[PDB]
């Protein structure tokens, strides 16, 4: 407890919060899925209900320490108010999403954070045909909202989404699953913006 | 880090906040949509359902500063809580309107915010006869609730809507999309109010 | 804004809030209605939805200050957690009210405040009959939950609701819509408590 | 305005709050039920929805003053975050309560604190019969969730609940409605739980 | 009122928060359920709605006290804010859990704390075969999101679940209910999770 509280107060009393990446400083966040279920589609409306797990991955020299100063600690549990997070967005949701996990991340002793929200989104994809043997194919792009990839670039470790946890008795079974990083440019603004596209094609068990 | 969070202190931790503008000193601020997805229409209480991000944009001295003082920085993210933002309210909603983007700000060197929030609104709308050839067209009045023409002035830099971003899979297509500033005069109140009104023209695909 | 800045400071910094009317300080609320939209009707559960919104108009000595010390700033816009706002309640709700608008009011140099709160209320009425020439008639009262008479007291400055902002295309049109002042003693206490009631006589459109 | 402002400053800047009960200190909280509607019944799931207000009363030494010293005040109204309340739980609810009344109580100089709260609350009943000459019977549990009948005791003052402000076009009419104090155990925890069980029949009007 | 007070005051302003557990200073959970109602069961989308409430047990040395140097006091009531409570997160969920109860824990001299927060809870279960007379059998593990087995480790009291506050009048009757620790891997994460999982077995009320 002691060698803990003391280093929790030296990363976050002393100094003033991470202001977020720079162009001069910018910051790669690796991203990966883990698709537990669909639990629902709308053909009404167009939309479907997915519950996953996103892997978010930073790295930042201000939360760097050396064990040996510490008792050893190499890593810690931290509520992530305490801390900057990327503001990873859906860019295809029709309601917010909701959280279903604790907003805790955890900080290695080299700087590195990791943060597993798992969240339920309704996003906007057309479910007809759902009912055949070839199934449906949606898409979502997952990506920063307000920063450019002069700031925040994103990267995956694989292209295949986890599957391992998708639960066996849904509604739906998956064909495949990818998520893969594309560049994007918009009307309203010149830079180009980076995003990691869910591709899943599925169809009723 | 070092020269943004310097900027950012002498910002906001030296001065009391921006207490909104006045008559001796009114705001211009600029709107402009981008439709995303008609969601849903009820024809049984004539509410329609739609997602789109909105543009805003105004200038205050009070955030200028020279780039040279602060390592060539020419602009910032932050927090939405940090600054002062225009109550840009629609006019015949019939629910809060949801947030779907993180309340994230961009801050330029010469005194300019650009805050563009998505949303998802409810709104007053007869969607009768969305089946037919000739659709539907509804609207919605985008403006100040409390500050009148002598302190918030609203303009477009186009009228036409931006529609790059439909998706194409929507239950409706549209057949026009504008915006458009006016005036208008109030019952419980002598002076002009000014919106933007959207005005969107659809049927089912 | 200096003088701005300067006079929020005198009125809200160098003081405790205000905390509320006394029997020795007794405070008079002006209400009035605009009726936008009556949403929906649910015959199986007996509520009604209606979207309005709400002018309340009270004066306190502690808000007044002389134009000429300040700029000649004679009034200004403040967020509605800086004052003191009266606890008006429908009596017979069956939802939380849902808002419409921002929490902000005007402060005028004479002591007054306006805050016009646009709102959604589901409320208890019998709807049977509504498809008829003869249309329902349907009533909620709306008062201080806590405040009797002797601290608060309520008036309107006409019995006509104001229907110029009522949605064309409704489901349902307005034949009539009143608001008067009445005298109340309940069960639970032995003071008159006062309110305003909000009657609505409508039919399908 | 300068009196009242000096009487709190008084009451809640000088100390520290209320901590709550203790075995030392134990607290009644006298409890009523003004029963405004049954909104709803789901016969697919068996959940009432009633809306009601909820009368609460009790009484602090550390909330007494002399109206003399303060102009005469003999009461004032405040924000119920700036007390303690008691932590009163309908105990099969299927729902958070809705809240549909300000957050504020009365305090008089004897030191007791009035507050009513209304609501709305889903809560477990099967309505099976509803549409019948008989009607149902429906019961939910209200105490505090954390203490004991050691800390906290609970009262009525009748054991009729009000059905003055009912409303008189519901689809549900009420036939009876009784507030009665009841002592429980639960495996949990070794001490006597209180609570007043709120017993309703009804049925379609007609 | 004033011994306690004084007790809260020495256990937290005088310190920072319990940061958590860690390798070297880890932390076993009690868990336990109690099972209310089910709610409802959805065909459709494969989701089960359940209230139960979950009692949650630990023990700090930091929260310890000698009771003669507080007036006797052996336990007292607290907000869970002022505390650290462990995540305790179901594996399965589909919506955020819904809170029937106050935020409140109680603390006892040793160090040791129970919290029992009410919930409802939305989680993956197919209900086909609900109305036949064997029933279906759903299960959800619950365990903490964020600490591996190395800093938070789970016990059980007992197997069987508590079903004696069970609605009686509920659409579906449970045939039976069991908790029991497990051990799980996981794909993002080498080390092993400790979890708690509630396997209920249930069908359609005759
Ligand atoms: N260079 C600048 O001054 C500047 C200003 C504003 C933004 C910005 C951009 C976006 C949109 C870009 C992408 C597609 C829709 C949104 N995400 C959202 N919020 C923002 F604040 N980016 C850059
Ligand atoms: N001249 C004054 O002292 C003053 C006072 C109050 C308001 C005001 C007006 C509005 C309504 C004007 C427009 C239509 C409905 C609302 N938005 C809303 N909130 C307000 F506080 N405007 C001016
Ligand atoms: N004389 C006193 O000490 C005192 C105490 C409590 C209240 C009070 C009254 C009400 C009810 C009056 C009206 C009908 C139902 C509620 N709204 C609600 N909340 C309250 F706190 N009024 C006066
Ligand atoms: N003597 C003690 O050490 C102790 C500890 C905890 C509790 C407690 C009891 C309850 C349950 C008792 C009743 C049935 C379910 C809940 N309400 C809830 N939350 C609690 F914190 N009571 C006593
Ligand atoms: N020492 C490390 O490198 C490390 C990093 C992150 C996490 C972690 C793990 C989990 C997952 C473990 C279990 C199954 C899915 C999630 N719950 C969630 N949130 C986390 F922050 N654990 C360990
Ligand atoms: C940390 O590491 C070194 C061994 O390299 C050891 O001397 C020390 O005691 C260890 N543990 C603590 C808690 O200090
Ligand atoms: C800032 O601008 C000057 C002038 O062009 C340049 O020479 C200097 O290297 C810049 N400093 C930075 C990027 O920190
Ligand atoms: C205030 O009023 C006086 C008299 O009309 C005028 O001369 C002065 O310029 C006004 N404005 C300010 C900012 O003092
Ligand atoms: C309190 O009431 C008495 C009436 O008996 C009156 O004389 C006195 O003025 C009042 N006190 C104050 C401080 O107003
Ligand atoms: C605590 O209990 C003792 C008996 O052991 C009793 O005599 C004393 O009055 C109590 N109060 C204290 C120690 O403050």
């Amino acid at each position: 407890q002691a060698n803990l509280m003391r280093l929790k107060s030296d990363l976050f009393n002393r100094s003033p919060m991470y202001p977020g990446p720079t162009k001069d400083d910018p910051l790669t966040v690796t991203l990966g899925f883990t698709l537990q279920d669909i639990v629902k589609v709308d053909s009404s409306t167009n939309e479907v209900d997915l519950v996953y797990y996103e892997q978010q991955r930073w790295k930042l020299n201000s939360l760097m320490w050396d064990p040996n100063e510490y008792g050893n600690i190499t890593d810690f549990r931290t509520s992530a108010a305490d801390i900057w997070t990327p503001d990873i967005t859906a860019y295809s949701s029709t309601r917010p999403v909701q959280v279903l996990s604790p907003q805790i991340a955890v900080v290695t002793h080299d700087g590195s954070v990791m943060f597993i929200p798992a969240q339920r989104l309704s996003f906007m994809c057309d479910p007809t045909g759902v009912d055949s043997e070839e199934g449906v194919t949606c898409a979502v792009k997952f990506g920063s909202w307000v920063y450019s990839g002069f700031e925040i670039d994103l990267k995956t470790d694989t292209d295949q989404v986890d599957l391992s946890s998708y639960y066996a008795s849904s509604k739906y079974e998956i064909l495949s699953a990818t998520q893969t990083r594309q560049v994007q440019h918009y009307s309203c603004c010149p830079e180009p913006y980076i995003d990691v596209n869910l591709v899943v094609k599925f169809r009723e068990r």
